[PDB]
């Protein structure tokens, strides 16, 4: 069952993103707190969507795709990848990643019907990486 | 009104970008128009030397996050 | 001292290279550590325009031979 | 049967050869134009008798003949030229192609009787390449600088057409044209192609280019 | 059969682009014009070594050739062109496309012989592309 | 058995290096001289070492490492390279190439031992063509005029070193000196090869005629 | 009358070999003295520089066109 | 197998050609003695680059070039000559002479593998007097 | 003495040519030998405006009597 | 039976081109008398070897062999010439004109032996042409 973060929790790390700016260790820690649970595709969208302004939202959007492509690259290096599985059926496409998949757009509690722990690690791992390029690159 | 967006003289180029994409996604445009008008008003827009920075881009840039991490890249410092 | 050395005004680019790096790599840098400053000592000494030279590389330039290279063609011959 | 070319477009050629020259795209335009059927050697001759001067017109006849011989080499080199035939009786004599042979001599019927499509269409394609050397000799790329107060794309056309309308073969035009921008064209210019981040190898990239970057004035 | 355009219309021609420029719609009008028939290679490169200038001419060399490589990429990624033959041994390289192939270099009518409708449909439509963009760089 | 080179030749090859300069025809034969035998990637690394300063050693590595993998892209097109074998498992990867592999990394006696004669002849060669792209590399025709005082010996070497020394592609060095001969070279002498009964074709020829029959002054 | 025709000290080459081939082809001559007369018309008239320039002519030059084309090559350009 | 003369002796004899001079008994001299074995087309062009200047180069590649060519006259004179063979198939090309034949341009290995011994001591004549007609030319 | 012989700076060619082949018939000479030593005296011999007349011949003259022919069609009539 | 010309005229005709030169009409209507009866070749050869100088003897023996030649080609276009035979064994070779050949050299006699009448007036009338020639080539 999904449950959505708290909008107050939000609303605070977006006004330490707005004061302290990106790049700030105080930023990053409390990023690394509220990314602390394995999110869904879902979740971490709209996170970014809401901290970040549009322009480092698009960078953010490239670079994740990025560091997912990376991973999925590494996934079919290793048929062992936690997102993986051992026949071929399992294989995880970028579609699945995104949260592009059938029966996962737009629908959060779907998506967490479908994807496995290791996919949301995966994503979350990702876009953590993602969010550090793109603070390193905006200022 | 997106089409008179200009980045001022001294204004630097993420908060021009920021301007721009906020004028143009809160706008009447087709949501498959604004990627496309977003790249063409980086190009035209943006003080010449980040109009000719853009202009001798090597690679084909074809999105405006990848225009974006470019010019923050190869950006004059000042 | 690698850190303290500038390109002269009147002074080559090829000079300053054969200098920076005779300085770096005859120092107490572990050897894994001499490229990647030798590039931020190209990028940050090596006066204004060489600077700008390089800043404006449509190419990203990951070692400090193809740093020297670009330089060496798109130099201002003077 | 022999149809002459109209004398209205033969004047209108002529004037055009006048005004223009023998040289500009437009006159050699015109000339493939009234060169498009296979002419009999008649007909060229006429045409070269009435277009070009009595100088010019003493010059093709001498660069005709030569492009004939060179035809007449390639043809006792192989004998299935379209002007040949199989046997040796069929092997054509410059005396055939330039007209002189029996039964032509200033007959145009006669010609146009005896004569073969590909003895027409070799003398022809003689004929255009005997004009084009003409034209070419009739009518100095490495004097050529840009002045103080000229613009870059009168100085690119002056260049180019220098450099289009030399003794350089085709294959090192544009090798020169490149190091003529780079060397020539005064010291603004050359320290803003000295400056390009990118590798311009080509004379359109570069004037391209300088167009874009060009300090307005 | 070969047959030239006529030297009257060039001038006119000449004379249009040489008083209004290269861009006004008076002047694409008569270039659409006289591109209605479908050109040899031979046919378009005299007329914008008439019609245009040296510098012009040069930028609308580069401009046709990139135009021609797009379309020949195109051609690869689609054994169904016009230009293009369903076996291997049509497929249509650039020395066909820009004339410079065996049989065509300098011959106007072999030229006419070899060259499929297509192939000319396709040379025309680039030219006119190339022009374009010249037109525009230009002024 | 690997054996080194003299440090005396290697001496000796530095300072005419640090004299001569990277481009001279002498320095590039002594490179050739040194380049006999067939190196070990260990003796060609660090004659490269010595023999060039910093800046320019940098510039030999990369180019090194692009004329190696033309030479991988030419062995993976071609499974009958002198430095491949027959199955795939001898097909030669370029951490051999660059003794990266393992066995290699700073041993020159297993790196002799595994390497083939075809890898040494290859992995020469590629450094002997890095060495020329460097050398022309670190250190304009079209601005070369006679001086009103000059000679004209002193102006043909000035010309030529320039052209030949410069970015045309060999087939149009030729032409272009002859032309240069031809425009600059001040009027006098333009004049004289202008009026020249035969037609030259060859600086050397021009050479020699202007020699013949130049203004004694 | 051909007889009477000089090349001009301003003169250029190709209006006089014009001007004399037009009045010695109009003129009263048989055809088979036109190209002898017209070489050695310009032999003898075409101001003395021409004149060394046919004179010192390595190759035997048997026809106007010949000889146009050579003086062409050669001539001083002015 | 190649082996490069000595760039000791190449520099001593370049510093003789650059103070005695091109004609000087001694000069001729030890050119003779540089010339002793026979050398491929690659170790005279790098010999006569280094110690010849520019102008005097472009004068002995005419010169090398027209001995050469009267080498070749000779050879298609008489099929028993030193560089060709009994058959055909041996009879020696002046790009096989000058080094500009396959396997041979810029190689000088591969050009000492198909040269014959013939061949070297003809180009080597033809160079020798070569250099002779030069030096009686430059002064 | 044959290898005396100079054209005078006024003499004309052909009684140069005359006095040297007179002289050289009438020596000590071989008379195999008479051809190559008179042509030889033609081109080093006979001021320089003949010798490079000589010289510049498009065409190889390997007689004595071919190049009196060739001298006195080019000269320079003065 | 040969009989020579008298060295009276011969002086007289020496003086006469001394001093009138080689081209008056009064100097060609006396060669013309000189040359009225068919002269051997040792005949004509002696006469201009000492009525002319050096220099024209030189040049007036290059024309009267290039003449003898065109006049053998005519003689082998046409097996009717007075100076050929019916059959291919009276062809007349240029030795047996310029009097080279065997029986002639040197001996007066036997070439008035061996001459025929048509071989007599062909030399005679070149000899005269190659006069002409010459005395318009020398001045």
């Amino acid at each position: 069952a999904w449950t959505p973060l708290e909008p107050k929790l939000i609303t605070r790390l977006a006004d330490t993103v707005r004061t302290k700016g990106l790049r700030s260790p105080i930023t990053m820690a409390e990023v690394e707190a509220l990314m602390s649970s394995p999110l869904l595709p879902h979740d971490v969208t709209n996170l970014m969507r809401v901290i970040l302004g549009p322009a480092p939202y698009a960078l953010w959007m490239d670079a994740w795709g990025v560091q997912l492509q990376t991973v999925i690259a590494a996934a079919t290096r290793d048929p062992r990848h936690p997102a993986n599985g051992q026949g071929r059926g399992e294989r995880t496409n970028l579609n699945r990643l995104k949260g592009l998949a059938d029966g996962m757009v737009g629908n959060p509690q779907g998506q967490a019907a479908l994807l496995r722990p290791g996919e949301l690690v995966a994503i979350t791992a990702s876009a953590l990486q993602a969010f550090r390029e793109v603070a390193r690159l905006a200022e």
